This record gives structure tokens, sequence and C-alpha cells, in this order.
């Protein structure tokens, strides 16, 4: 199913340089989790242990290597030499159907290396999901709803990109739909998060560090400096390269707390990943005015569960106020008719240490739902209690 090292998202190898760099010893676990406690049968399972087994033999190509080096320039060509000879290890990875009958997944191993699981697995199990229970995409749907979708962005001048490879039904659904938004969305489209459909493309990859790089930093350094030292971090690497971050890690009223001016300063744009956008745009628009920052040059990628619709509605939203581009997923990714609905499906670090001598701590993410959490539940009491939430 995965037939190109690039089929993955742009952030993680961003983070995965990120870690390289500056985290090189540590370990990290990453857990399949499937909201829907759909039951799995072994021989699923057995599917799923093939295709990873299957990845052992990716391997970056002349043509992807030359394409990262000059689309992907903040990549080094230290992390460049490291792709072009990295082989994925089927061993850090193991499945099983747990006592309740639900799939498990655990990618455990340098956290450099296992980050890079993330993405293809959970695109492998969407895929072979849709096969294994005989659904078909119906093309007349996803040709004329996706021309539509891309004619609409571009009417209202609707700058978004492509975030949908976690759930898409298909690669060659993503495929299909990234070239015929590319063909009816003008200048809306500004890029896809897909790096291996970007070079195929010819587009722009998209994308912005991820909560994980944030929850490293919260169970190594603590929940009070967490937000500070992950975008410090991010700065080494990157000297003002990719220049958006996350602000509901641990609740985005902490992070507004304690969003520092240089930062503030610094940092072009902010995402908003969960809650209500117009709640997020008020308290952006105010902590950036305290700060003495003008929030009109500001940005504001909104990603959380979009539809070309309700981009336009937070569109106007923003106008006179702050900028504002998106990020669309599964609208565009999986909406292949006939009933067929993407899968609720994540695969997050759930614990991390800094050397391989180190203990364990367990990762947690509280987001802006009231009562959303994820992680170990005495880890995330502590957080709240640490952060006094």
């Amino acid at each position: 199913i995965i037939r190109s090292i690039l089929d993955t998202d742009l952030y993680k190898f961003t983070t995965g340089y990120a870690y390289a760099k500056l985290f090189p010893r540590a370990y990290g676990e990453f857990r399949f989790i499937d909201r829907n406690r759909q039951g799995f049968t072994e021989e699923f399972a057995e599917l799923v242990r093939g295709e990873i087994r299957a990845m052992a033999a990716l391997s970056l190509t002349r043509d992807e290597k030359e394409f990262l080096q000059r689309e992907l320039p903040y990549l080094p060509p230290i992390y460049i030499d490291f792709l072009d000879g990295f082989r994925f290890d089927p061993e850090e990875v193991t499945v099983s159907i747990d006592a309740q009958g639900h799939l498990d997944i655990r990618a455990q191993g340098l956290l450099y290396r296992v980050t890079l699981w993330e993405t293809p697995i959970l695109a492998v199990i969407s895929e072979l999901y849709y096969r294994f229970i005989g659904a078909e995409p119906d093309w007349k749907q996803v040709e004329e709803v996706t021309r539509s979708k891309g004619e609409l962005m571009r009417e209202h001048r609707a700058t978004f990109s492509i975030f949908g490879m976690r759930r898409r039904f298909s690669l060659e659904v993503e495929d299909r739909v990234t070239d015929i938004l590319k063909q009816y969305a003008g200048e809306s489209l500004f890029g896809t998060s897909n790096v291996h459909l970007a070079h195929k493309h010819g587009l722009r990859v998209s994308g912005t560090h991820p909560h994980e790089w944030i929850q490293f930093h919260g169970a190594i350094y603590g929940y009070k400096m967490a937000n500070y030292v992950a975008m410090e971090d991010w700065i080494n690497v990157y000297d003002g390269d990719l220049g958006t971050v996350l602000t509901d890690t641990y609740t985005t009223d902490v992070f507004m707390r304690n969003f520092s001016k240089k930062h503030a300063m610094l940092f072009t744009s902010l995402r908003h990943d969960s809650g209500d956008p117009e709640i997020f745009i008020e308290k952006a628009v105010r902590r950036y005015e305290e700060l003495r920052v003008d929030p009109k040059i500001k940005y504001i990628i909104f990603s959380d569960s979009l539809t070309p619709q309700r981009a336009i509605e937070i569109q106007k939203l923003c106008a006179g106020r702050i900028k504002a581009s998106f990020g669309i997923g599964t609208n565009l990714t999986n909406d292949v008719g006939g009933g067929v609905e993407p899968l609720n499906i994540v695969m997050k670090l759930w614990k991390c240490k800094m050397t391989a001598k180190d203990d364990w701590h367990y990762c947690v993410k509280l987001s802006d739902v009231d009562g959303k959490h994820t992680g170990e539940p005495e880890e995330i009491l502590l957080a709240m209690n640490t952060l006094g939430i």
C-alpha cells in the first residue's frame, strides 16, 4: 500500500529532524487508538502486519532526494542523508487484538525513528479497512464534489491546505482529489501536507509542528515550561522557519497566559485545532493586543474538522481582525459517497524518556474542549493541578 517513503505528512519529517538534532537519544512509544472501539479480527491484524513488513523495502529515490533538497530546504543536508539511507524497522512495531477484541498497535524505539510510523500506519489501516469490508468509492461523486469544493474555495479566496492523509479512503482517492483541487482551486490551494503528492503534483508542502513536539517537552521538562521550551527548541532547529504554533496542547488559556512577547513577535501564526473558533479568535486577538503586537499582521490556521463551507464562515469572523488560512482533511480525502464514513483512529505519543537510562514519562494532551483529554488519567490530573486548571 505505501509505495513512497515520502507518502507521509510534512510534520513527521520536520519533527523527526528536530528530534534527531536535539534529542537523538530519546525514546518514545506511540499507541494506536480506535476511538470507536470497533471489533477487529486476527486476520485483519495479520494484514496490517504484512503491510508494516512491506514498508521495510521503501527507500528514497533520486528524484525524491532532489525534491527534498529543492522544496524542503529547512531540512539540512545531514537529515537528507539520514532519510536517504533510512529503512523502516518492522520490529519496532507490535500489532495485536487486545482482550476486548480491539485493534492494538504500538511503535516503540528511538523517538526520531518511530515518530515516522504514525501517518503511514494510520493510512494503511484506513485503506486496508475499506478494502476489507469491500467498500468502493463512487468516482463520479469524487470527481464532482471535489471540483465543486475547489471552485468554492477559489471563489471565496479561502487559502487552504490538504491535511487528510491519515484518514484518507485510499492513496488513489487522495491522489485524484489533490489533482482535481489543483485544477479547480486556483490560488486558493496553498499546498498539501502529503510530501509525496506535493512532489507528484508540483505543489508546496504545508504543515505545522505537531502536538507530540509540545507533549514530549511537557513530559520531560514539566507542564509549566512545556510551551515555552518547545518554541525555543523549534526556533533553535529552524531559525524562524515553520513559524506556526499550536496552542491547545495544555489548553489555549494556559498558552496565552504564558505567551511571551518575543515569541508572539517572532511566530507569524497560531493554529486553532479544537474548541469554538470564534472564542479562539477573541483570545488570540486580545492577547496580541496585551503584548502590544498587531494581530492584523498575524495569521491563524484553522484545522479542526473543517468543511469548505465552515472555512468560509470562520473567514468572515476573521475579516478585519486577523488573517486566516485553513487545513482541510477528511472532508476532502474521505468523502467517497455510498454511506462510507471515515474511521475515527489516531496514533499518539503515549510516553517517552530522554535517554535509554531515563525513566518513562507519560504524555498528555488537554485540548480546548472541556472533558476531552487524552493520556494516562493519573498524569492528566497532575497536568491540570500543575497548571492550576
